[PDB]
C-alpha cells in the first residue's frame, strides 16, 4: 500500500540494459531478439488486421524452440501515452534520469519505532520514462479501491465526490469502466484536480506482463529466426465517441522498426508438440490466428520430408475464417505444403463468405470428417490439435465428443471418458489463446 512520506526517488549512476532489467524483475532469462520484418496478412479492405512478424534470435541459444512452443514478448507502452502520463505527475524528477525507489521501513513494538530507508527493489534502476514504458501497466483501469485512494488526492470537491461514488465499485463504477475502459492517464485527465505523486504510480501500478504468442516457424526451415502471427487489437471506447484503444503488445509489434530490440523468452509447450511417431495421423484445427502453431508444424514436416528423408503420415488441416478475399491468411503456403505431401487434405470453413452459408471448423469435422476423426483417434493412434479462441475450442471438443458417440457408438458418458483419456495420453492437444 502507499502513503505520503513512505517512498522516495533517489538518483543512481548504474543501471542494467532492458533485457537484464526485465530478467531481474521477472525472475527469468529474457533475451534480446531483433525485428527482421512485418507484413499484413489480411486484405487492405479488411476492417481488421493480422500481422506476420519475423524476429532474428541473434544466434542466442536460450531462444531455442520446437514447433508448438510459445514466445513470451515484453512490449513497450506507446510513448505519447507515457509522456502524457508523466505530465500529470505532481513531484516527478525530469523523466530522463536514472532513479531507484526507496521505502521507509518502520519497525514494530520496538518501543519508539525505528524507521530505515532501503531499496524497494521492485523495479530496477531506470528513468521514470523507462519505468512507465517498459515495466509498468498504465493501461488497465484502476480498481474501485484505487479510485478511493485517488479521491483523497483530488483538490476539487465535485471530482472527489465523483471518484468516491466510483470507489463503491457498483453500478456507477461498472458503467464507467465498461463504457470507457479508461487508461491511467485518461483517469487523471477526467479528474485534473488529482495530485498524483510519482512514487504512488511507480509503486502501485502492476508490472507490465509479457504476452505469449504461438511460434509460427520451424527452427530448421528458418535458422536463427522466430515467426509470429499476431491479431491486431484495436477498439472504440464510449460506444463510438471515445478514443480508440489499442492492445499494448499487438500495437507495439505493429509499430517497431527493423533492428529494434524485442525482449523475449521461449516457453516450452510439451503437450503441443508433433508426435514422436511420424506415422500416426494428425488433425490440426485452428481457425483465424489459431493457425499460428500449425505453420510451425507444416514447415517442420516439409523440412523433415525434403531434408531428413522422412515419410510422415500426411496431416489434415481444418482452418476457418470470415472470407476467402479478406482473412484467409497463409492460403498459398498451406497449398504448397499440401502439394509437397505435408497435408493429405485442406479444409476451410468460411463464416461470412458472400452467398455462402456460415461454416465453422466443427461443421467440417462433423459433416466431412466424422469417420476420419473417429478412425484416427480411436483406431490409428492418431492425434488432434485445437488452437485458438477459448469458446471455439470448447465447441470443437463437443463436436469431437459427438463424433465419438455416433461413430464409436458410445453413450454420452463414455464418449466423454474417451476424450478425457486422449487428453491424459497427450493425443488430444489444446493451445488456447486466453485473456
Ligand atoms: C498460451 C497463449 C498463446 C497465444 N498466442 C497468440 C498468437 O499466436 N497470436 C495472437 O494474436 N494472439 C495470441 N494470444 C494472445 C496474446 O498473448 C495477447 O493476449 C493479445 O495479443 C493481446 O495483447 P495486447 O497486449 O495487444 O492487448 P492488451 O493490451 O493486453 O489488451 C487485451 C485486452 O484488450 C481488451 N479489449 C480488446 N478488444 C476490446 C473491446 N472491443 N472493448 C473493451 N476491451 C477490449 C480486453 O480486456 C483484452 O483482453 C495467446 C495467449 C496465450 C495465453
Ligand atoms: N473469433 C473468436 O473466436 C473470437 C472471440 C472474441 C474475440 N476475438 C478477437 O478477435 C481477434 C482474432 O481472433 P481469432 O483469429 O482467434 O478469431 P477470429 O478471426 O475472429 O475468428 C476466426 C473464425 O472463427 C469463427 N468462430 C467464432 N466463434 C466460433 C466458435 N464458437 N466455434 C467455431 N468457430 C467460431 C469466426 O466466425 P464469425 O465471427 O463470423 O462468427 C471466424 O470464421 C483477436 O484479437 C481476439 O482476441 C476472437
Amino acid at each position: 500500500s502507499w502513503k505520503r512520506n513512505k517512498f522516495r526517488l533517489t538518483y543512481v549512476a548504474e543501471a542494467p540494459d532492458l533485457t537484464q532489467g526485465l530478467s531481474n524483475v521477472h525472475k527469468k532469462r529474457v533475451s534480446a531478439a531483433r525485428l527482421l520484418s512485418r507484413q499484413n496478412l489480411q486484405s487492405p479492405k479488411s476492417s481488421r488486421s493480422t500481422i506476420f512478424v519475423r524476429l532474428h534470435t541473434n544466434g542466442n541459444q536460450e531462444l531455442q524452440y520446437q514447433p508448438g512452443d510459445h514466445l513470451g514478448v515484453f512490449p513497450g507502452n506507446h510513448e505519447d501515452l507515457v509522456n502524457a502520463l508523466i505530465e500529470r505527475l505532481e513531484d516527478a524528477p525530469p523523466a530522463n534520469h536514472v532513479v531507484k525507489v526507496e521505502m521507509l521501513e518502520e519497525r514494530n513494538t520496538a518501543l519508539g519505532v525505528i524507521s530505515n530507508w532501503k531499496d524497494e527493489s521492485r523495479l530496477p534502476p531506470c528513468t521514470i520514462f523507462q519505468a512507465f514504458k517498459y515495466y509498468l501497466d498504465i493501461t488497465t483501469p484502476p480498481t474501485p479501491l484505487q479510485l478511493q485512494q485517488f479521491a483523497s488526492l483530488a483538490t476539487n470537491e465535485k471530482e472527489k465526490q465523483r471518484l468516491l461514488v466510483l470507489s463503491k465499485g457498483l453500478q456507477e463504477y461498472e458503467e464507467w469502466k465498461w463504457g470507457k475502459n479508461p487508461t491511467m492517464v485518461e483517469v487523471l485527465e477526467e479528474f485534473p484536480s488529482i495530485q498524483m505523486p510519482a512514487t504512488l504510480l511507480l509503486t502501485q501500478l502492476s508490472l507490465l506482463q509479457p504476452r505469449y504468442y504461438s511460434i509460427s516457424s520451424s527452427p530448421d526451415m528458418y535458422p536463427d529466426e522466430v515467426h509470429l502471427t499476431v491479431a491486431i487489437v484495436s477498439y472504440h471506447t464510449r460506444d463510438g465517441e471515445g478514443p480508440v484503444h489499442h492492445g499494448v503488445c499487438s500495437s507495439w509489434l505493429n509499430r517497431i522498426q527493423a533492428d529494434d530490440v524485442v525482449p523475449c523468452f521461449v516457453r516450452g509447450a510439451p503437450s503441443f508438440h508433433l508426435p514422436r511417431n511420424p506415422q500416426v495421423p494428425c488433425i490440426l484445427v485452428g481457425p483465424g490466428t489459431g493457425i499460428a502453431p500449425f505453420r510451425s508444424f507444416w514447415q517442420q514436416r516439409q523440412f523433415d520430408i525434403q531434408h531428413k528423408g522422412m515419410n510422415p503420415c500426411p496431416m489434415v488441416l481444418v482452418f476457418g475464417c470470415r472470407q476467402s478475399k479478406i482473412d484467409h491468411i497463409y492460403r498459398e503456403e498451406t497449398l504448397q505444403a499440401k502439394n509437397k505431401g505435408v497435408f493429405r487434405e485442406l479444409y476451410t470453413a468460411y463464416s461470412r463468405e458472400p452467398d455462402r452459408p456460415k461454416k465453422y471448423v466443427q461443421d467440417v469435422l462433423q459433416e466431412q470428417l466424422a469417420e476420419s476423426v473417429y478412425r484416427a483417434l480411436k483406431e490409428q493412434g492418431g492425434h488432434i490439435y485445437v488452437c485458438g479462441d477459448v469458446t471455439m475450442a470448447a465447441d470443437v471438443l463437443k463436436a469431437i465428443q459427438r463424433i465419438m458417440t455416433q461413430q464409436g457408438k458410445l453413450s454420452e458418458e463414455d464418449a466423454g471418458v474417451f476424450i478425457s483419456r486422449l487428453r491424459d495420453d497427450n493425443r488430444y492437444h489444446e493451445d488456447i489463446f486466453g485473456v
